[PDB]
């Protein structure tokens, strides 16, 4: 096996590791790493290139096309180096101080957080969106944990990561997705319908059912419970949960956690909607 990406004594010799860790998962790990030649901070996603027995350089090459093609686009995360070594693939990434808007759909940060600040997070949510679905690109996880902020004292920008799912409009739904936390997968997931850019549309209103409500909107007792919630799109609009929340976001909620992918509006006409046309 051959090396394509710039070799690890190089990586080592621009950048320097550190103690911080910001994810690890299965088979990635994300540590914050500083430039000798700037001092400036980035992310470092260190990518297994052989996963459960098979080969997956493919599947890394996959995630950083797509990476460089919405480049141009501030909403996406910017790739800016790319190293390998032999069992891994380094991504140098550009780093988000304010972590995951997973932190605002807590209640222990809920009154620091207005709805005029999630009605300007969801107009970036859906830009990016927009720009990725411009290009036949479906992200199919957007869960929060995969939506960071370039600052949070003060709120800052956000910055979607994570394409390890990304594939492109008409696209069978293979084993990859059906696998994700269940309290995020859309209905047309679960009765394996082919995966469109509807199903992005779908977890975006969860996000914003959690940034405003502080709450799961289909998560059960157990698991069974969370697939029957969402197969019957069982959420809880009670005015005890939505008494402190506008029409209009319950609205634009409401149109977007509908079970008819085909109902769903785009991101296009989502950027239109009454609730996100207040004059900042
Ligand atoms: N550039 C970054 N800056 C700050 N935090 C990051 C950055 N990239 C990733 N993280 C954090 O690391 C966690 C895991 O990284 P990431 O979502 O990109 O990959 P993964 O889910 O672990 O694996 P895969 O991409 O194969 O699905 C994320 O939840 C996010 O909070
Ligand atoms: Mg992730």
């Amino acid at each position: 096996e051959n090396l394509y990406f710039q070799s690890m004594e190089n990586f080592n010799n621009f950048y320097i590791l550190t103690s911080k860790e910001l994810g690890r998962g299965k088979f990635a790990v994300v540590r914050q790493c500083i430039s000798k030649s700037t001092g400036q901070e980035y992310a470092a996603k260190f990518l297994k290139k052989r996963r459960r027995g098979q080969d997956c350089r493919a599947e890394i090459l996959h995630e950083i096309a797509v990476l460089e093609l919405a480049k141009s686009c501030p909403r996406v995360i910017n790739l800016h180096e790319v190293y390998e070594n032999t069992s891994e693939i380094i991504l140098i990434l550009e780093y988000a101080a304010g972590g995951e808007i997973f932190s605002l759909c807590l209640p222990e940060l809920a009154e620091m957080v207005s709805e005029n600040d999630v009605i300007r997070l969801i107009k970036q949510i859906l830009e990016g969106v927009y720009y990725l679905h411009q290009n036949n690109i479906v992200h199919l996880d957007l869960k929060p944990q995969n939506i960071l902020l370039s600052s949070i004292y003060p709120l800052g920008d956000i910055k979607i990561v994570d394409f390890g799912m990304s594939r492109k409009i008409g696209h069978a739904c293979e084993l990859r997705e059906i696998m994700g936390t269940p309290e995020y997968l859309a209905p047309e997931i679960l009765n394996y319908d082919p995966i469109t850019t509807a199903t992005d549309m779908w977890n975006i209103g969860i996000i914003a059912y959690m940034l405003l409500t502080h709450t799961s909107p289909f998560v059960g007792e157990d698991n069974q419970e969370t697939y029957l919630n969402i197969s019957q799109v069982n959420v809880d609009y009670s005015e005890e949960t939505f008494s402190s929340v506008s029409q209009l976001a319950t609205d634009f909620i409401q149109s977007l956690l509908v079970k008819n992918p085909e109902k769903r509006p785009t991101a296009e006409i989502c950027l239109s909607h009454s609730w996100l046309q207040q004059w900042d």
